[PDB]
């Protein structure tokens, strides 16, 4: 039983708070897993004319129209008209379809998909010039959540050796899930896969390279500027600063520096970026690191308490959701959960160093 | 906020405080979930129509029926025989009147009819009557159900005391069992026709309660025997018949009956002490924890402190994993369990521990 | 158990057909009882303005309007405006109310009732002059069912010593239950009750009399003519015949003779009339009595088979109703059941004699 | 009509004829009552939504779900694992397709999904598994349920023979139990993946049935042991393990198992003989009637004639008193019982009597 360990040490406050801490971790992991099943849909079938209206999204890859099935006229599908699908399992932030075909050239390869997008990240950046100056903490925060999803998708591609190679804001779909949209990485028209006939008559110094190891990271560094209504500089080190307009402005500038670093061995990996953005989003922050502390060995215990607290608070929040109004589990909650589930004082230290807080 | 995360000792404090702060909000949200402005008299009998006699009670016969005005919800028609704010465990009604009832459903006699949205399918008597097989075949299962029925019985009784009522007719035929799940039933104390409450040409001896202060405790005493398929002993002191030790609860339940059937009202335990002893029988702490080496009862209370903190955290965990399922249903057992962990303090547990004589 | 008796004699065909016969009787009795509970309504409460339209029934006693309760506007009550209620339990064919009061003299004692009538027996006789000549077997049969209900009500009054004393067709309400209506005996404005101070200074030859013993029977004899579009002669023996227009015409004439007999000791009792009408309605008939038979002791066995048959057939009819479309139990079925339940070769003989078939 | 009411002997004739004539109409009306033009494929999966895994089967996992198109009626989603006209006791479906199913409900594997309106809550295995308490506590109740489950099992099997199927994988995990009452469940034979039926580059030995003529009888043989919480004997002739005599049916059931597990297919009894023996175990005639003094089996058949006439008349009576109630519901047990009394003839009963060795 989960309980025998706890009743052995229950005479010790330190002992049972320790075990309570480690089980709060295991439960948050389970909560991540369940959360996924909630958002991924359930069973998915693979598959007449639909259709309804005028474009709902313009992509660097396609144009998207909303479309209706006859055997359920309340069934909503996007019909994606190309102007290729990554050999990879399903992921929340990577595009999926139900099949494809060919059909006419009116006004094509046409692919069907269940996640209909209402705009791209380009369409979003372009429409929010007023809001960014008007309320920049709310905006720059939304930027962090977008970048965090982008990283979550890019990690999964790296786990299967795909390099997207065409990462611009017109290729990032946003799908209702205003409210934090679901970001979906699309347009794999020049994604590469790392093999493993043709020819191995390549130089030794090249078979070592696979020199796209840190190419998607570089592309994301540029998106950080574009999302923040700034130019692509190429058109840390000494790159153009960001205006300090929010609690996130400096951290985002620092992360862009680390991602645009000219030397690929120095440039950070997309996962290193993910944890930084988790840190900008949910902490820790300069205040924790500024209180007098004599060594990194002592900061790690303090970080450990911070984690136990932020986990209990999360647990407490889900516990009150099981017993009120509606379901209420939002995307932002799942993202937070995958932080708290996966964090350890070890890595939080490394991320605070990358932010130049430590 | 989190200023005190630099001290592992101040962090325990806040964590302990989160566990209780939330269990608290939980028991309230569970309250409003169970426990849900509409009434019927003799001119709205037109609204109803029966269905098929679902329960025969100490004071009534209940029939299932429906209104046109409230559809898809199901009511009970309490046809009484002849001769307080709302509580989850105390019968409520949405109207009464007089009807001429065909003799063929108990030619034509007059009876008071009461309509009700808590529809019983069984009294406790019928349950015990029909369970004398399951008792010797699965005692632990059955004897746990008894503890549950007894725990709800105490919730209602201790509510009848907060409002100065003594029921004085607690037999198994008067406690209804109702299906619920907004599988353990809801126990509904009913039949208030011999009750007391605190012109006036009466003596002082009779107007006051006084002698009946602990009558309800005594009958519950008897109710534990009759629930465990044992005869009423009148047909902590011993000389009272033991119960056959058939499960973990059989020693517990037997000690509780002895304390409720004590000769003098002074030594008899209050109904709230019984509620707590049942909470401890049902959820602990148990033998394991209390016979570990201790230099003192104060150390044991500190340990019990940690236990309360640990059960609250597992429970907070239990509901959190419930939030993110496609089911999202709270069971009556959890609500009850929550009202234990929110109200528990280590000095309280220690008293219940030594009534059960695990000390 | 009901079964031990049957398995003792199951080696004997005569023995178990005998016991099957007697239990078919007991079951039909139960079926009578259940039937009553079905038609009598369930619980009845005793008890603002309703009301809706223009008269639905004109009575020798009252005028009736349909009327609606507010706390259920789908609740239909007749409001009976008098132009007195028998101390007697409820009966299907005797009027009931929910209370009464006094109220205004527009265009009164006003009594409320749940069985709203659409016409009286007078209104019925007066409207069916075409039908009686057009299809007289269907008509004269309906007359028998009306008279049978009338007797059923009159018996119940006699069991409690009431003599209605005002039995005309304007006082007999018909209530939907076209289809065989429910006949309801109303207007007790001169009903008498048999006691048992005032004075017992009455002659001996009078305290014996209670000379209304056979007064309601006489009144019914007259209704038999009026229902059959004929005159009241007083405005067996040698009274005006009935036209033979159906299978029932002679029997009804004979029964009217027996009911109008001038000598009260000779006149038959209302129950004697009831069983005659049951006989006109469901048999037996002249054919059974015409087949060669040497003695009344042998006719009684034959009658006994007739009963066992007509009971099984009835049982079989209800058994097929438990398993098809709707409820389907009609008034005509209940009436038939109270015949078959109560009949014995003894009384069927006496009724065939009264019909001059035996 | 009634010409022959002058002879008590011709009246029995017609009465006997009424009893059978009506039981006949009854079993048909019961048929159309149970047993109730709509189908779904991979584009109408949009129509559904799950609820909460109600049953785990030998070949599938079932989940409760609803359509928008058909509301308030409830369907089952049969997620198959990987490696005939309709009958009340044989599984039916309203459509199949392929879906990618989250591993978390058995990341993403492909499975064939079948949707179904007969929603199981339990296999037979789960029932027997969870009933090893009730069996020794109430054997007669439990062993009667077994006979019922076995009787429905034979209805389906004898239907699979009328259409030349042999199931060849009858274990308790493949027989579903379904709630019904348009309390005894509906047993639904499922999982037809190892079945037989009567290019063609195959030998004659394999194309024909031949050797499998009585395989289904043999497994039912085993199924009686496993249902009565007894091990499969392979781990009228004896040497086969007896069953513990715990009820009236235990001797009956034991003799039936011996006859289904006979060594050679010739001496093995057909599944229809087993159906009748179960009908007789369930409803008689019993010991009482057959050991009364008889000068001959012909007299006994005459007696059995009268018995059939007497049970048919009580049954006709049972339904007639049902017509005039406010409930008007037919129970699965009555339908089954009706199909016995309508099909019963005295020579048939006599054979079942002497298989059970009440003769």
């Amino acid at each position: 039983l989960q309980l025998h360990s706890l009743l052995s040490s229950i005479s010790s406050k330190e002992g049972t708070y320790a075990k309570l801490g480690g089980l709060y971790t295991q439960s948050l992991a389970r909560l991540v897993t369940k959360c996924e099943d909630l958002f991924m849909g359930g069973l998915k079938t693979e598959l007449f004319k639909l259709i309804c209206n005028k474009p709902c999204c313009d992509s660097g890859d396609a144009i998207y129209y909303g479309a209706t099935c006859s055997k359920d006229p309340d069934s909503i599908y996007a019909v994606k008209i190309c102007k290729c699908s990554p050999s990879v399992p399903v992921h929340f932030n990577i595009q999926q379809d139900c099949g494809h075909f060919v059909a006419s050239v009116p006004s094509c390869v046409v692919v069907i998909t269940r996640e209909v997008p209402h705009q791209t990240a380009s369409d979003f950046v372009r429409d929010s010039v007023a809001s960014h100056r008007a309320e920049p903490e709310v905006y720059e925060r939304r930027v962090c959540f977008l970048l965090l999803q982008l990283c979550n998708g890019l990690e999964h591609l790296k786990e299967h050796g795909i390099i997207h190679r065409d990462l611009c804001l017109e290729n990032l779909l946003l799908v209702h899930c205003k409210h934090l949209p679901r970001l979906i990485i699309s347009n794999f028209l020049k994604a590469k896969q790392k093999p493993g006939k043709s020819q191995a008559r390549l130089a030794p110094e090249i078979v070592s390279a696979s020199q796209y190891r840190k190419f998607d990271e570089f592309q994301t560094g540029i998106l950080i500027y574009e999302l923040l209504h700034q130019p692509n500089p190429f058109e840390r080190e000494d790159l153009p600063p960001l205006p300090t307009l929010s609690l996130y402005s400096p951290g985002l500038q620092q992360l862009a520096h680390l991602l645009l670093e000219a030397d690929p061995i120095k440039r950070i990996r997309i996962g290193e970026a993910k944890r930084v953005l988790q840190c900008l989003l949910w902490g820790p922050r300069r205040e924790l690191v500024e209180q007098p502390c004599p060594s990194e060995e002592v900061l790690c215990n303090t970080l450990h308490n911070w984690i136990d607290m932020k986990r209990a608070l999360m647990m407490m929040k889900f516990a009150e959701k099981a017993v009120e109004r509606r379901r209420g589990v939002e995307l932002e909650d799942w993202l937070c959960c995958q932080y708290l589930a996966s964090a350890e004082p070890g890595a939080l230290l490394q991320s605070l160093k990358l932010l130049q807080l430590l």
